[PDB]
DNA sequence: CAAGGCACATGACAACGGTGTTCAGTGCCGCGTTGCCCGATACCCCCTACCCGTAGTTGACTGGCATCCGGGCGCCGGGTCGCC
Protein backbone atom coordinates (compact mmCIF):
# COMPACT_ATOMS: atom_id res chain seq x y z
CA UNK A 1 0.00 0.00 0.00
CA UNK A 2 1.74 2.85 -1.37
CA UNK A 3 1.51 6.04 -3.39
CA UNK A 4 1.25 5.42 -7.18
CA UNK A 5 -0.77 2.32 -7.19
CA UNK A 6 0.31 1.07 -10.50
CA UNK A 7 3.48 -0.05 -8.68
CA UNK A 8 1.68 -1.85 -6.12
CA UNK A 9 -0.37 -3.51 -9.51
CA UNK A 10 2.90 -4.76 -10.34
CA UNK A 11 4.09 -5.89 -7.35
CA UNK A 12 0.96 -7.66 -6.60
CA UNK A 13 1.59 -9.89 -10.20
CA UNK A 14 4.86 -10.57 -8.59
CA UNK A 15 6.73 -13.59 -9.19
CA UNK A 16 4.41 -16.33 -11.03
CA UNK A 17 5.82 -19.06 -13.06
CA UNK A 18 5.48 -18.68 -16.83
CA UNK A 19 3.74 -20.93 -18.65
CA UNK A 20 5.91 -22.89 -21.38
CA UNK A 21 3.79 -25.20 -24.17
CA UNK A 22 3.36 -28.07 -22.44
CA UNK A 23 2.88 -26.98 -19.13
CA UNK A 24 -0.56 -24.54 -20.72
CA UNK A 25 -1.83 -27.45 -22.93
CA UNK A 26 -1.53 -29.58 -20.05
CA UNK A 27 -3.43 -26.88 -18.25
CA UNK A 28 -5.93 -26.17 -21.13
CA UNK A 29 -7.08 -30.07 -20.84
CA UNK A 30 -7.69 -30.18 -17.27
CA UNK A 31 -9.57 -26.41 -17.75
CA UNK A 32 -11.75 -28.86 -20.79
CA UNK A 33 -11.97 -31.57 -17.97
CA UNK A 34 -13.24 -29.72 -15.57
CA UNK A 35 -15.53 -27.87 -17.85
CA UNK A 36 -16.94 -31.09 -18.39
CA UNK A 37 -17.19 -32.02 -15.27
C1' DC B 1 -165.26 90.27 -21.82
C1' DA B 2 -163.74 85.04 -21.24
C1' DA B 3 -162.94 80.65 -23.51
C1' DG B 4 -161.43 78.11 -27.45
C1' DG B 5 -158.62 77.91 -31.58
C1' DC B 6 -153.94 78.06 -34.43
C1' DA B 7 -148.27 79.60 -35.01
C1' DC B 8 -142.65 78.71 -33.51
C1' DA B 9 -140.03 77.15 -30.17
C1' DT B 10 -139.03 74.10 -26.87
C1' DG B 11 -137.67 70.23 -22.97
C1' DA B 12 -136.50 66.20 -23.86
C1' DC B 13 -135.14 62.86 -27.61
C1' DA B 14 -130.57 59.77 -30.83
C1' DA B 15 -127.60 59.52 -34.05
C1' DC B 16 -124.19 61.48 -36.85
C1' DG B 17 -118.78 64.13 -37.01
C1' DG B 18 -114.73 63.95 -36.41
C1' DT B 19 -111.28 62.69 -33.93
C1' DG B 20 -109.03 60.13 -30.28
C1' DT B 21 -107.61 56.02 -28.30
C1' DT B 22 -107.64 50.24 -27.33
C1' DC B 23 -105.83 45.04 -28.07
C1' DA B 24 -104.04 43.04 -31.23
C1' DG B 25 -102.07 41.64 -35.08
C1' DT B 26 -98.35 42.06 -38.00
C1' DG B 27 -94.89 43.58 -39.75
C1' DC B 28 -90.62 47.61 -40.97
C1' DC B 29 -86.80 48.94 -40.22
C1' DG B 30 -82.98 49.14 -36.94
C1' DC B 31 -79.43 46.01 -33.76
C1' DG B 32 -77.40 41.37 -33.10
C1' DT B 33 -77.00 36.11 -33.62
C1' DT B 34 -77.01 31.08 -36.65
C1' DG B 35 -77.10 26.83 -40.10
C1' DC B 36 -74.41 25.66 -43.88
C1' DC B 37 -69.88 25.53 -47.22
C1' DC B 38 -65.25 24.63 -47.63
C1' DG B 39 -59.95 24.68 -46.33
C1' DA B 40 -56.38 23.70 -43.88
C1' DT B 41 -54.20 20.85 -40.18
C1' DA B 42 -53.20 17.32 -37.00
C1' DC B 43 -52.41 12.38 -37.25
C1' DC B 44 -52.87 7.37 -38.58
C1' DC B 45 -50.46 4.53 -42.22
C1' DC B 46 -46.65 2.40 -45.59
C1' DC B 47 -41.35 2.61 -47.61
C1' DT B 48 -36.14 2.62 -46.88
C1' DA B 49 -31.48 5.37 -45.08
C1' DC B 50 -28.58 5.62 -41.59
C1' DC B 51 -26.98 5.57 -36.44
C1' DC B 52 -25.44 2.75 -33.05
C1' DG B 53 -24.39 -1.50 -30.39
C1' DT B 54 -22.31 -6.27 -30.37
C1' DA B 55 -19.02 -9.79 -31.85
C1' DG B 56 -15.20 -11.54 -34.20
C1' DT B 57 -10.23 -10.83 -36.19
C1' DT B 58 -5.07 -16.53 -34.55
C1' DG B 59 3.24 -16.52 -37.13
C1' DA B 60 5.19 -14.39 -32.81
C1' DC B 61 4.79 -10.02 -29.89
C1' DT B 62 4.89 -10.99 -21.04
C1' DG B 63 6.82 -4.66 -16.36
C1' DG B 64 6.11 1.72 -17.42
C1' DC B 65 5.93 6.62 -16.14
C1' DA B 66 8.72 10.64 -15.53
C1' DT B 67 9.44 12.39 -11.62
C1' DC B 68 12.06 15.89 -7.81
C1' DC B 69 15.27 19.83 -5.58
C1' DG B 70 16.84 27.71 -5.59
C1' DG B 71 8.95 28.51 -1.76
C1' DG B 72 9.75 29.91 2.99
C1' DC B 73 8.42 29.50 7.15
C1' DG B 74 6.98 28.18 10.98
C1' DC B 75 4.48 25.38 13.90
C1' DC B 76 1.94 21.21 15.38
C1' DG B 77 1.90 16.98 16.13
C1' DG B 78 2.97 12.38 15.92
C1' DG B 79 6.13 8.77 14.86
C1' DT B 80 10.45 6.58 15.75
C1' DC B 81 14.18 4.61 16.92
C1' DG B 82 18.37 5.54 20.15
C1' DC B 83 19.43 5.64 25.39
C1' DC B 84 20.92 4.15 29.54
Amino acid sequence: ATADPVKDYLKQIGKVPLLNAEQEVELAKRIEAGLFA
